[PDB]
Formats: structure tokens, C-alpha cells, sequence
């Protein structure tokens, strides 16, 4: 392999443009150079328009398959074949920032799915919270424009924290419910890994009798759903933007590839109307306690990209991309959805975009759909029409596999309006925080007040302290005193206090104890326990986590029995943000140098405060506690396991300290169990509605 | 195979727009429809911008390969290895006319070729006609906006016979013998398949030893060089905008492969300076009694493409496509164009034209070019730069076939400026008008008399006619007796009369005699001699012609001795402009019949005053003589052939008649002899020498 | 004013899209919608491509005026006219990250002006450092590409903390010099009204005598040079991307405007070849201890856009874009990006974007350029080419204030090389460490102490420490430690020691002791 120009001609080399020169004088560079004008030239055109929405994302290839056929409910083989697995690709995103924004950022996450079918290529193209904002298309451009950064100065850049964002929940009472949900831990979750996914419109599926039924696609992780908080979610904005990204390609790269199993809620059709709302109103969820989530069906992302450009970021789904099997309903929101994929695909790829190798389905597609910028297929033929007299490329019978278009009966007069029961637009909202727990309402709370900080305007803010009345009067006046501005009283929508199941992330648990995936680090100095050091990262190791070690230095640092060993990272290069839990052994050297290293506590510390498990045996014991220096958080004086908010200790080391058995369990016997207990349970929450990060500066 | 949208969905109609609609009352249609929203989405996209010059054009696919290799003058295998055949693709060209224009304007001709060597893409951009209008790159846009439609009313299409092309060509004295060329039968070739093709440009070749000669390079077609009549040339434009379209595609679908004869002129870069005028000036021709033209290969066209769009349309050819071995020179012309056949594609196909299919090199492309839009190329690896780590796609030393810059000395200043050789513009346009034979003169004459004519701005004529006089005093004088102006009676520029060889199309007839693809129609009409109108219809057939009947009408004609036949159209839909000759058999009953249609005898008029070939047997003879009604035209009157002008009779048929061999040749003894003879020299030029054509209504 | 249309027709609703529907039941929405489907589609197509470097930025309007004439250099009335204020736009920027990357990360910054002058507009396209990595402009798409994100997953965004960033930079010893100041405070501003702005090519001047001199060109803020702390430029990063974006607005509409000295090194026409390295290598400052900065003019940004998109998105630069009395040199970088800038407008903007309002001069246009997309010209007229009978649009002589194309001496033969003096890489790069003060050598150490850390492949970092050695042997044996590697004990470019003025930001302290704009 040699360097050669677009056309084919080798070079002999690329560090030099063709120029008039002397050894002594430097001369004009020539325009005759057709090498490096090309050079220069596919640089300059190397970008294309960003994704209007959703420009940020990450995405992965991978199967899915359904265990259970669905043929009682669609006739869509990709749905009943137990035998096929169908290959799909993923693109999961954010959706106000532009291309180099943040991961981290809280904002609602886009989950989008193209199964590749032999039936041809079905999108379905979800986001991570089941409603919307509004519940007519035509308003997308409103609560996108108020979303994003201001006209103006373009401020701010992926936050929706900002006077414009305020100002339309408080005016567009139909987003009320979603807003809620905007501030809840579902819009900061630690890893695209661990979210749910959903369809959020009212699809239709038809079965082999062409009867219908009206649906919900639901996306459920098997690891669980789990979020960040929000010191930690802004700080690994800034430390490490690509912090999703990393991890969905790095855990794809070990071999633990994320699952979701797939779920449908399903509604007969003539059961439509027997719902306090509208089943095709996207602002509302159908509560699982009303109509349950039928899982029939997984998927798991086995195979990061091969070039992110030409697949990432070219990639095109769209509501419109259905198979046989498969409908739309009237939902209002959905309706518009179906013309804005195939539009702005024009200007953003081209609109040959459905050629490009990550568009193009795996089977045959033959039609008179010609030419076209860029175009790559060749048609041989005199035809390109239909009717005509060879009878070339005829439509497909029914039988044959052609889309079955639901004979729908409609009845009504053309008017700009939508009907009755869109018309409430609290209920829900106060149903999703009445169903919240208490942990996840304080988040919500804390998010509120830092959101409506942020917003200069006093009206809009004001304005909203006024809103929150109608989903919660106490809600109201915790903001109030947060933010300003006055709360009501009363309210015109009371809160009757009922809750549901299935909203709560608690309702969400890994489907068994686990620490898959999950970093740990390992903090070490000149002098640290071997002994402790060589159990915890075995464990880890055989948990299918992964051991970090920091240390001051990132060249070699020497237990106390003389081995050595290279950190991955120094404590400056890394911080506690960028990991799940910290494990410190012992060696008195090595407490002593880590008790006086001020980055090392905090370290420490802000693990802490982030609330998560934070281990530690020997002389790192009285590190921790004095790092921490909280009478509330006790640790262990003996040989005793000792475990307190999720900090777990062992100060005396004993020959069967590590020999007790690894069980990831509440109440485990052992040290590095109680420790995995503590990082399986993601976070410890006590320590926070106790108020003790409130004590920790981090 | 069944009709399915792009993303691979069967569909069951092409017919239906999904609506509303019942029995009796139709409603509106739906939004939500994919499949009708993608028909008319893909509809309404498919074009693309024309090209800005040269918009009009054929194409097809082909192959070349030197019979003695020039490894003399170049080590590009392409020109050197005589065991190889390199395919390719040729496009032929108008320059002037948007994509509809038709393919008879008068203009100069684009002869577009692209190599596919194993050693990457080379494309020689040439033109029909050795010269051009300018020296200077820059001015391409001034020249074309003047050839162009006038911008206020975009007035005329395909046509220099207006205002501001004549007033550019006045102005700027470095077009004179551009337009010399420009009004001589050059451009108003009769097929593409018979006309030169030049690189204009001179280019330079480089050997093994690191020796390099300036080049010209030339094509020779093996049919010989053949114009059409400027009446009929217009004709045509309307009635058959296709003819060089359709005349390509039929004869490569017929087996008549178009060849030319691939021809290099060299110059020992020590000779660079040796000339009265400078090697690098693009409008100044090499005289071929200076510098001989040395043929080394052929090549040919052999398939039509699959596609006109994606293959025609969308193929982009550059003078910066050179391989190993040639190279520029510092023309100042080519020096420009370098720059923009990289630029115009950008907006034309886009940045990733190299992609597409009819552009990709055949050989391995190997660079760190990357993304751009609608990118097809997937690259996996870590690195896209150069140097890195992994010695990843380095350069091709020279051993390895890496691009040869030729280490050329260059001196002097920065300024916008040409050198002195440079500066005469008058020479050449004298030895061209003076090498042109007397009809060819006087075809040029008919030229600037009908252009002129066409000039409404009494400046812009008169000052052309004072012009023309720096080229002959008499060329002058005519024209502005024919046009206006006044032609002055000095000139400054004195025309010495010297000629020189190979510029007049007389010197370059058939590689050997022959009707080789000749359009040959036959008329008929109830009652014709079915003996001459087979012996005929065989004779063309047997000498690769293409007979074609035309009748009164075209369901069935009936013969004097009952057989029948169907034409292949009747007298109204087609004329004697679409054909090469005729032919008319005898037949007393269809002799009369035609003798009263006034079509018909505007056929064999029409076909007499352009100059064509006209056979005519038994009644027929009396037919044609009548319909010309000329004295000077004889007509056999017996037994024996004669022939007058071009016009081939034969009144009493005998036995012996058709059995005389078919010798295409000077002074033949059969009918079909002097008829196949007469036309093989394409036109009798004799007919117009004498006015005869002046005598005739057509 | 009421909702209408793109096409002026008043609408009664911008909620609901036309369909059918009943009290009790909706239905589905009409195709036939105009003024929905328009809404969609301008929404659907608002975006167009970042620019492929300097995606992030922030600009805003001000002025321009020479306090001293430089008539002795040029003849450019910009440059000349001490009585004129000549308008600007200015677009700061960073370099590597897309449209939504942070402010504050490290990374080169982008000051680009352009002078809206009476005899056309001018663009004076620099950067917040004046050296480059590179000295030929083929290698551009190299040394970006190493520093941008990785090919095959797309990271790291907007930083240099990376396996191919370090591996060019080791490769490609060119780059010595710029490497040493992106790893300096310059690389993360506090402001972008508190760093410098540099040409960085050597350009020309020509006066009224046909004169030629070779320039650079400096800008110095009056508030001083002052930069942030790493942990905190992180932080930043991701607690509020937009802090420069915000501290330059913010200070613009609190009548702070930011100010700074314009100043020009010249160095005349014959004494070209006077100095150990090439005057038009790139990679080479003009040790002010060799040529002194002349400051002769002020320029301040008063006033922020009125919509950022069709102004700080579309505005385009363009070292191309050059007057009379200003030109280039074969300095061989600045010669490839002449090409680049108008090349790449066309996927970014249009054909047409010198039609732009923020991109259009003051001053009259005149020419035969035509058509293209979006055209909003419209010109009256017979003819669109030149010569012609009516002499429309003749050129414009030299006294008429024709351009001046300096008639330079060129001689040698068409090769892909550089000459002789271009072959030093390692003396300014040395000389540039030693001018550092203790604070900013402890600054540059930690960062190349966590650049190196986020460096997984240890060729990488491995080889970075041996090229360390080639800058300092001290800094070498500190980097080797802190993040692996082994430093040589010996180098074959030894560091002298000597050291220059100007370099250190200890030596631009704001103009007089204040606190104007701080935030308290
Ligand atoms: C009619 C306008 C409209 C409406 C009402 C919505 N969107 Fe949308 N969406 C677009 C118009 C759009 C778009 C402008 O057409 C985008 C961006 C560019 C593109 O390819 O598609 C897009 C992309 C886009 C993506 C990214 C696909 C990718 O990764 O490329 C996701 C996940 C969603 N949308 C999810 C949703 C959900 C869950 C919605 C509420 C039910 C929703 N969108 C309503
Ligand atoms: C610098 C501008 C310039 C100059 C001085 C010329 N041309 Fe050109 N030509 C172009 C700029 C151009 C172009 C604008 O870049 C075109 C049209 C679009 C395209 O692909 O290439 C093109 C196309 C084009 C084609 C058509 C290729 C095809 O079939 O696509 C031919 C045959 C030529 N040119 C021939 C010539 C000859 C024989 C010239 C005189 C020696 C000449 N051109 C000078
Ligand atoms: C030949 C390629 C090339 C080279 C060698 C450089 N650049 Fe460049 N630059 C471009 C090719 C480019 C570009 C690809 O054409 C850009 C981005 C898109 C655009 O409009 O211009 C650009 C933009 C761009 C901008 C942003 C203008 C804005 O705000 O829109 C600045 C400040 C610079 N460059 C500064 C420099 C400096 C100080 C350089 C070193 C002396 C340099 N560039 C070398």
C-alpha cells in the first residue's frame, strides 16, 4: 500500500506542495499541483449540516430477536420469526447541543433503532423518556427554538436552563407532564447502557387477519436503569464530553455487550376510547397498572463502528421507515414526525441518502426512483415507468408481501384543532411525581432550583414557581424559596395523590445483583498493602469490572514488599467523576503520603459527596475517615467487615480477611462482598437524604 | 422482482395516494403516506447542475492500446506497453448549448477522454479543433460569457451568431484564428465518429532516463474527417436535436466500432525555443511540416452505456488527471484549467465525485482523504494522517511508480503578464484560411456571411469586417458586400499565402473506401421495381450501410409484381436531412405517384441541394431529373450507367444490370459502383462549385 | 405585526396542523398544508456545515484607526489614515472542536478580523499564538486530522490529550516550536479579551515608491495576557461552555469594550536573508530583540451581533483577502491557505457568500463574475464579459488604486522542498521554554503531565519523552516520572540556555493596575 491521489496516481510524497525552489531561497507554491490542491480540497469539504436535533450521539451495531412471537398481535415477520435474528444498528443521543456538546448534560436521550429486515428497513426511532413536549408536530420548531441556545448570542449550549426554555413550559401547558419528567434522574442517567427506550408515539400493528391494535414499544435494560448526579453530570461535561460515548464503545470492546428486552403495550382497536386520554396523545403514558408491558424480544449492540463518519454520523432513521405488519395512528405528533425524517435528510446527506452503505436494506429494492446527486446505482433498461408494456418491477399482492394499509375509517370536518380529551394537561404530571421516591424527588427538587437559577428573567422564573402549584403546592414552595418569586396557595388542578408502578428508576433493578461494566479505582502510593491490592483486583477482574489504579506518578510506584507496579493514571490526569466506586488498601507509607496529598482527598471526598461505594483495609481505614470526617460514618476499628452508607472498611487485615466468599448480596459476610453490594447498588441514597454530603466540600 | 419504496417495503399499487375516499365521495390525502412522499420526493430531486461549458454531450465506453510503444518519450506503461488494452470512456461535446441544445449547432466540439491505467485515471480533455480563443486561463469566463446567451434576455441558445461573441472576437486579437477555425466545416462535423480529436494543450512526456519532451497529442478518426451543410445543420437541430446522439449509440449497437488513430507530436525540451512562435502558446497549431505527428495507437468505442445519467451525465474528466510519465507544461491556458476541473465539480457532483462509479480508478486508492459528503468509502484503523506511528500508507518512492516532477528551471518575475512570441495573432489565422481547399473557402465565406448577418449592432459587424482583412483583403470585401461595414482596402497585417499540410479536411479521407454505417433511404411507392429495390437493399446491407425505406406510408407498400414490404417511415416523418443518400427504383406507377407528391420532391431536391448522393433506375431516372429540372445534370438514357454531379441514373434495366461487381472506386462500371462511390466522397462538392445547389428550392 | 407565512399570508394558528377531526375524536393531518409543511421544512433545514476548523466561536463589531501612519511601509489608506475609523468584525475561536465543544479548553485560538476598509475588505486571519505546527500548507489536513477526534470511534473531542495528536507531534519534528506554546498558559485564555492575536505568516507591505518590506503582524490587549488554571479550565468546560462566548458579550453590553494595540515587525526587502532562520518559516517567531514591534494603530470591539447565525456563523475570512498596499510572500504555508479559503466556502456557505450582509465590503463592486446559487444580484446590462464595445467595467490603473502586484525575483526549479534554513526545528522551541517564567515551566510541565497521562499507547508517550530531551533534558527526566517512559541522558540539539523578551506573559501586563470587568 502507497500513497496515491483520489484517482489513483501514487505519490512520493505528502509534506511538500510542488513550489519553485533553490537551496538557498524559497520560492511561490504552483497552481499547476493537482496533488495537493486535492488534498487541501477534500479537507476543506469534509463536513456536512449537523442533525438539526440530536446532533450529539454515539451509536453501535448489533442483533435483535423475539423469543416470543407476537403473531396474535402483527403479521410483521421481524416480530414473529423466533428463528431469525435481525441485525440493527443503534444511534443513542442528547438532543438541544450540537455536535461537540457534552454527553453528560441533562437533556432528554435519543434511542434510535433500524432493524434491517428482509422485509425491508423498519426504524424505530425512540427517545429515553415515554412522552413529548407538545402534542401537534407543527409545534417542534417552537420548543426546539426555546430549547436551544438563545438567538440572539447563542447562549447556552446544550441546557436547558435558560429564560426562552422557562418561558414556553410555563406558557405551552401541554408540556407540563414532560417537563417533569425533563427533571427527573431519567435525564442524566450514568450510561446509554443503563436507560430505557421508547417508542413515546401510538404505533399500530395488524395481523395476519387484518385486525389492529394500537401500541407502545418499550426498550427495558438489563443492567438497570441508573443515573448521575448532577455536580458530578457537569463536571464530567467538561472532564470527559465524550464520557458515554467511551463507555458504550469501551464496554461493546470488552465483550460486555448492553441488552434491552423489548416490550409492547398493546390496545384492541375497539377499545380506543375507553380511556380518561387519549391513547394517541403523546403527551400521556398508558399506566402499566392499566395496560401491561408484554415482553416478547432482546437486543444487545455487540460491534462499535468500523469509522464513525460514514456510519455514526451519516445514518438516517425516520418514523416513516415501517414494514408490513407495522402502522401509524393519528397520534398528532406522530403525523408530522413521519414528513420531517425524509425532508430534512435533503440537505443533511443528499437525497440519495438511502444508497449510503449504512442506509441500504438487505434486501432487494426495485422501483422507478432515478437519479439524484451523487447517485451510485446503475439500471439497465429502456423502462423507468408504470405502467409499461415489459410489465417491469409490478406492485406486490398482498400475499406477496405488499404493505398492508389499514382500510382506517375517518369521519370529521378539516380543521386546525385537536379533540376533547387533549385537553388535560396535569393529571400525569402529578402522577409521575406522586410515583417518584423520595430520593428521586429530591433530585427533582434540586434540579428545578438549579434550573430556574439560571434564568434571569424574573417573570419566567416567577412564572413557573406559579406552574409547579399545579403539580405539587409543597413543590411550589421549596422552589420558591430556592429561586424566588411567590407561591400560590391554591390551586385550579389539585393533586388527588395516586401513584403508579413502573415510572420510578427503583422499579428498574438490574435483572440480577451485578457490577458488569462498572470502573473501579484502586488508589495506591509508594508503599501500599500488595496483599489487599492483589485481592480486590482479582475480584473486580473476575466481576467483570474494571480496576483502575491511581497513583501520584503514572511510571512506577512500589508496595511495601518491593513489587511494582505502572498506574493507569496519575490523580492528576483522573478524577473520583470518571469512575463508579474507589477501593484504597492499606500500607502505612502509603496512607501517610495519600492523607497529605490534597488531590488524593478530595478524590475521597468528592467520591463521597457523588455518593458512591468507597472502600477500604488497613491504615487506608483511618485515610478515609479522617478524609470524610463525619461522626455519621463509622468504620471498622478490628478485624471486623464494617460497612456504613456505603462505605465499607476492614482496619485489620487477617489471613482469611480475602478468602470468604465474593456474594454480591445485601448483608454479605465478607469484605470485597459488602464492598460489590455497595457498588452493585449504583449509589448510596441514605447518604444524601441524610444530609451528609451537604457536610463534604467536594 | 416487485416494486418497493428505497428502504425495501413491497408496496401493492404505484397508482394511489393514501387518502380518505369513499364509493361515491373522494377526500383529501394523507400526510402520513411514505411511500408517495418518497416517489415525490426522489421525483422531484433528480437533477443536477449542468455543466458550465460543454453541457451537451454523448458518451461511451471504449478501449485503447499503442501498437508501438513510445517508451522513448514516456514511461507511462499506458503509452508504452504494447500488450496491454486500457479501457475507456469517451464523452463527445458542444461547448456552448445548455443540456437540450441540439448536437448540429455550429460549434467547436469537446473530445473528452478518460483512461482507465492500472497507474491511475489519465484524461486527456481535448476539443475538436487544434486551437483556442485565448492564451490566458483567465479569460475562459469573458469568452464563453460572450459565446454564451446575452444575460438580459438569455438570447440565443447554442449560437455565436450574435452581438457580443462577435464583439469579443474583434476586441481580443488573440481569437483570430480561433474563429478562423470556428467558421470553417470543423465545426459542423457530419458524425462524431468523423472528426478529430486534439489536447489543444501542450503537455509534456517524461522517459526512464528523466528525459522530457513537450507534446501535442492527436486523434485521427479512421472514417475520415466529414462536415454537414449549414442549411442542413439547422434543419436538423430541430429535426433531430439527437442526430450525433443517436448517430454514436446506432453504430456501436451495430457493430461499428468508431476508431482514430492516437498520434503524438514532440518537441526536445533543448528545442523549447527554436520557433517563430512560442510551443506553449495554445493559439498557435505545431505545423506538421515542422514537427511530424508520430501515430503510436488506436483506439475505439465498443458499448453504449447502461445508464445515460449516472455514467454520461455524472463522468468528470480534469486536465489534472496525469499518470507517471506525463506531465504540464507552462501554457498558460493549461496552467488555469488544472485549477478548474477540481473546483466546478464540487458543486456539479460534489466533493466525493471521485466515488462514483464511472470516475473510480481501477487500480488501489490508497491516501488520507476522508468524509465529505454522501461518502460510500468505509476505512477502518486509528489513523488518517501522515506521519504516524504505524508507517501507515507511505509514499511511493520513483522505483515504485511514484509521480515524476519534472525539475524544471524557472526565472523571471511575479506579474500578471505573457511573454513575447506571445504577442502575434495574425499568422496562423492567414496559413488557415489559405490551406482551406476552394470549397471549404467558400464554405467559411457562407459562415461569416449568415453570423454576421446575425449581428444586429452595426459595430459589432462593421468592425468585423475591417478584421477580416488582417486575415485576406478579398475574404473581407466579400463578406461585407454580403453583411455591411465597409472593407478596407490596406491591412497591417499582410497575408503572405503560404499553406501548410494536414489542416484541410481533403487530407484526411478514409483509412479506405467505404459507406461503412451510411444512412441509405430507399423511397418507394405502390407500384415500385422490386428487382432494383432488392438488388439495392442488399448491396448496402452487404457493405455494412443502413438501408432505410421510406414510403408514402408506413403500414404496407405494395411492389409492381405484388410483393409488399413495410417502410421504415413514411415521407412526412422523416426527411432526406437524416440520411447520407437516396435511392429510388423504378416503377411506372410509382414513378408517377411521386412525380405529384410534393414531399416527395422535396426529398430529392433537398437531397440535391445538400449536396447528396442520388440514385436513381428506370422510371425513376425521369423522376429525378424532372424534380432538379437542371440542364447541367444529365441523365442516363439507355442501358448505361451515368453519373453527373453525384447523381448515379440507369433508365433501361437489363439482366447484366445488377450483376456487375461493387467496386467502390473512381470510374466503376456497375450502377451500384458509381452510386456506393459517389457516396463515399461524402458530397459532390462540384454541385456547389458550379451553383448549382443556388438553382434549387429547398 | 402578525404571523404570516414565508410568502406574507397572516395565519390564525401556529398550534395545531390542518386535519380532520371531530370533538370526540382526532384524526389524521392533511398533506394539503402549506403552512405547516412550511414551518417543518425551514425547521428541518436550518443547519449547514461547521466550519472543518475553528467550529466554535464568538465574534462582534467594533472599529479600527491608526493612531501613526505607516506611509513609510504602505500605501493602504487602512494603514495610513490617521483621521478614518475603518469598521470590523472579529470571530475568536478555538480550533479543534465541533460547534458544541467547550470555550475553555486547551487549544490554539483563532482571531480573525475582518476591515470593512473603502478600498475593499481586508482579512487579517490569525491566531492567539504566533508560530504554526507546520511549515508547507499540504500537511494541514495531517496535523489536524491527528488532533481532531479519532477516525474509528469519533474521540476525543476538543483536545490534544491523545494518542494521535502526540504521535504526529513526535513524528514530525516541525512542530517542536508550536507543541512548547500549546502546552504554555496561551492555550487557555481567561479571556479572549486578554490574549494576544498574531498573523503568524509573514506577509508584505508595498508603499507609494514601489517599496517592499516583510511584515508580521501583532495584536496586544490593553487589559493584559492572562490565562486560567487547568482543574479550573475543565470545570469550566463543562459547568458553562460558554464562558468566553458570555464574558465577551457581557462586556460589550456594559460598555467595557475591549481594546488592543495594533503593531507591525518589518523587516526591508534586502535584508531578507540576514537571520539564522528563514523570515518565512512559520515555524519561526522574529525575536522582538532582533526586530521590534511598531504599534501604530487601536482597534475595539463595541458592539455584539443583532442575530448570531447569519452574522458570527456565515461571516467568512480569507487570507486572499488582501488591498491594495498590503500582499503575500512564499511563505509556504500562507501560500496553500490563500487556496483553502475561498475552496471551502463553497460546501459551507454557497457560491455566493461575498452576497452576505456580514460579508459584503462597503465599497462599491464591480465585475463580470455572475449567477451561481441563491443570487440576489441583479444586474441590468447587455454584456457580462471584458473587453467589450461599450468598455464597461474596465480595470482600474495604479493611480487609479489598481492593485499592486510587487514585480518579485523568482528563481530556482519546480520541486516539492523547502530550502536550507527551514531544516532547524529545535532552537526557538528551547529558546521559548527558557523565556518562561518558574510559574508558567511549572504550568507547561503539568500539562504535558496530563496530556501525556490520557496517552494510552506507551510508543506514544514513550517517544514524547525522549523529544522532551531535545527541548530541555531537566523537563525531560520530570515528564518521564510523572508519566512513564525513560528520558535520555544525552540529546543531540543541546539547550543553550539564552532567552528573549515578549514571550513570557509576565511581560504584558494590562496598560495601567485595574480590575475593569472582573467578576467579584
Ligand atoms: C416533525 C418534527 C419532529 C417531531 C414532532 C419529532 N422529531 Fe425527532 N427528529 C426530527 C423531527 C422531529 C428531525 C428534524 O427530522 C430529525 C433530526 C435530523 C434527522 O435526521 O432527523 C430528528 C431526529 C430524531 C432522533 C435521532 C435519530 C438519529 O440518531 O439520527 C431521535 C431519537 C428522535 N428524533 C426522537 C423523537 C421522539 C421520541 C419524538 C417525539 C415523539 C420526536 N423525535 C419528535
Ligand atoms: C479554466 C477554465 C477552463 C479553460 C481555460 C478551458 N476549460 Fe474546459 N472545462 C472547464 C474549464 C475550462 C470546466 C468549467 O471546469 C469544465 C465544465 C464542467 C466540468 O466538469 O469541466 C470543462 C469541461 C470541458 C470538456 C468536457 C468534458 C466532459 O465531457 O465532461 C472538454 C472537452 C473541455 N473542457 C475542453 C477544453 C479545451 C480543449 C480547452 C482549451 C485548451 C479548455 N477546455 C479550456
Ligand atoms: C490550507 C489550509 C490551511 C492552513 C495551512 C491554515 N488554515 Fe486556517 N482555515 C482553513 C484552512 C487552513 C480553512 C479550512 O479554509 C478554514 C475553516 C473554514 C473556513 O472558513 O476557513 C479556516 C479558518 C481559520 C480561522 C477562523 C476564521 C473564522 O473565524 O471563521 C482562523 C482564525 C484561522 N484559520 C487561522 C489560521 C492560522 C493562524 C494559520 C497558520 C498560519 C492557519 N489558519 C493555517
Amino acid at each position: 500500500a502507497r500513497l496515491t491521489t483520489d484517482y489513483g496516481v501514487k505519490q512520493t510524497t505528502a509534506d511538500d506542495w510542488l513550489r519553485i525552489v533553490s537551496d538557498d531561497k524559497i520560492g511561490p507554491s504552483l497552481l499547476e499541483d493537482p496533488f495537493a490542491r486535492e488534498r487541501i480540497m477534500r479537507f476543506d469539504h469534509e463536513r456536512i449540516p449537523e442533525r438539526v436535533v440530536h446532533a450529539r450521539g454515539s451509536g453501535a451495531f448489533g442483533k435483535f430477536k423475539v423469543y416470543e412471537s407476537a403473531s396474535d398481535l402483527t403479521m410483521a415477520p421481524v416480530l414473529t420469526d423466533t428463528s431469525r435474528e435481525t441485525p440493527v444498528f443503534v444511534r443513542f443521543s442528547t438532543v438541544l447541543g450540537s455536535r461537540g456538546s457534552a454527553d453528560t448534560v441533562r437533556d432528554v436521550r435519543g434511542f434510535a433503532v433500524k432493524f434491517y429486515t428482509e422485509e425491508g428497513n423498519w426504524d424505530l426511532v425512540g427517545n429515553n423518556i415515554p412522552v413529548f413536549f407538545i402534542q401537534d408536530a407543527i409545534k417542534f420548531p417552537d420548543v426546539i427554538h426555546a430549547g436551544k441556545p438563545e438567538p440572539h448570542n447563542e447562549v447556552p449550549q446544550a441546557q436547558s436552563a435558560h429564560n426562552n426554555f422557562w418561558d414556553f413550559q410555563f406558557n405551552h401547558t401541554e408540556a407540563t407532564h414532560m417537563f417533569t419528567w425533563a427533571m427527573s434522574d431519567r435525564a442524566i442517567p450514568r450510561s446509554l447502557r443503563m436507560m430505557q427506550g421508547f417508542g413515546v408515539n401510538t404505533y399500530t400493528l395488524i395481523n395476519a387477519q387484518g385486525k389492529r391494535h394500537f401500541v407502545k414499544f418499550h426498550w427495558t435494560p438489563e443492567l438497570g436503569v441508573h443515573s448521575l448526579v448532577w455536580d458530578e453530570a457537569l463536571k464530567l461535561a467538561g472532564q470527559d464530553p465524550d464520557f458515554h460515548r467511551k463507555d458504550l464503545w469501551e464496554a461493546i470492546e470488552n465483550g460486555a455487550y448492553p441488552k434491552w428486552k423489548f416490550g409492547i403495550q398493546a390496545i384492541a382497536e375497539e377499545d380506543e376510547h375507553k380511556f380518561d386520554f387519549d391513547i394517541l396523545d403523546a403527551t400521556k403514558i398508558w399506566p402499566e397498572d392499566l395496560v401491561p408491558v408484554r415482553y416478547i424480544g432482546e437486543m444487545e449492540l455487540n460491534r462499535n463502528p468500523d469509522e464513525f463518519f460514514p456510519q455514526t454520523e451519516q445514518i438516517a432513521f425516520c418514523t416513516s421507515h415501517v414494514v408490513n405488519g407495522i402502522g401509524f395512528s393519528d397520534d398528532p405528533l406522530l403525523q408530522g414526525r413521519n414528513f420531517s425524517y425524509f425532508d430534512t435528510q435533503i440537505s443533511r446527506l443528499g437525497v440519495n441518502f438511502q444508497e449510503l452503505p449504512i442506509n441500504r436494506p438487505v434486501c432487494p429494492v426495485m422501483n422507478f426512483n432515478r437519479d439524484g446527486a451523487m447517485r451510485h446505482t446503475i439500471s439497465r433498461g429502456t423502462v423507468n415507468y408504470y405502467p409499461n408494456r415489459f410489465d417491469a418491477c409490478p406492485p406486490a399482492s398482498l400475499k406477496e408481501g405488499g404493505y398492508l394499509e389499514y382500510a382506517q375509517k375517518v369521519a370529521g370536518i378539516k380543521a386546525r384543532a385537536r379533540s376533547a380529551k387533549f385537553k388535560e394537561h396535569f393529571s400525569q404530571a402529578q402522577l409521575f411525581y406522586n410515583s417518584m421516591s423520595p430520593i428521586e424527588k429530591q433530585h427533582m427538587i434540586n434540579a428545578f432550583g438549579f434550573e430556574l437559577d439560571h434564568c434571569e428573567d424574573p417573570v419566567v422564573y416567577g412564572r413557573m414557581v406559579q406552574r409547579l402549584a399545579d403539580i405539587d403546592l409543597g413543590l411550589a414552595q421549596t422552589i420558591a424559596e430556592m429561586v424566588g418569586g411567590e407561591a400560590p396557595t391554591t390551586t385550579n388542578h389539585p393533586n388527588h395523590g395516586r401513584k403508579t408502578i413502573n415510572l420510578s428508576q427503583t422499579e428498574f433493578p438490574p435483572a440480577t445483583p451485578t457490577i458488569k461494566s462498572r470502573r473501579v479505582a484502586i488508589i495506591i502510593a509508594d508503599g501500599y498493602d500488595n496483599v489487599a491490592y492483589d485481592a480486590a483486583y482479582a475480584a473486580i477482574s473476575a466481576n467483570q469490572a474494571i480496576p483502575l489504579v491511581i497513583g501520584p506518578r503514572r511510571s512506577k510506584v512500589t508496595a511495601a514488599n518491593g513489587s511494582t507496579v505502572q498506574p493507569h493514571h496519575h490523580l492528576e490526569g483522573f478524577r473520583s467523576t470518571m469512575v463508579d466506586a474507589i477501593f484504597i488498601p492499606g500500607g502505612a507509607k502509603a496512607a501517610e503520603t495519600l492523607s497529605k496529598n490534597g488531590r488524593a482527598l478530595h478524590w475521597i471526598r468528592e467520591a463521597f459527596g457523588h455518593l458512591k461505594a468507597i472502600g477500604a483495609t488497613g491504615e487506608a481505614v483511618d485515610l478515609v475517615a479522617k478524609a470524610i470526617a463525619l461522626p455519621q460514618v463509622t468504620v471498622s476499628s478490628e478485624a471486623e467487615v464494617h460497612e456504613s452508607y456505603g462505605v465499607v472498611t476492614l482496619k485489620k487485615v487477617k489471613p482469611e480477611s480475602f478468602t470468604d466468599a465474593v456474594k454480591i448480596a445485601k448483608g454479605a459476610a465478607g469484605f470485597l462482598g459488602e464492598f460489590f453490594y455497595a457498588i452493585a447498588q449504583h449509589r448510596n441514597w441514605d447518604r444524601e437524604l441524610d444530609g451528609l454530603h451537604s457536610m463534604i466540600a467536594y
